[PDB]
């Protein structure tokens, strides 16, 4: 999981 990546969030930016
Ligand atoms: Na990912």
């Amino acid at each position: 999981v990546q969030v930016g």
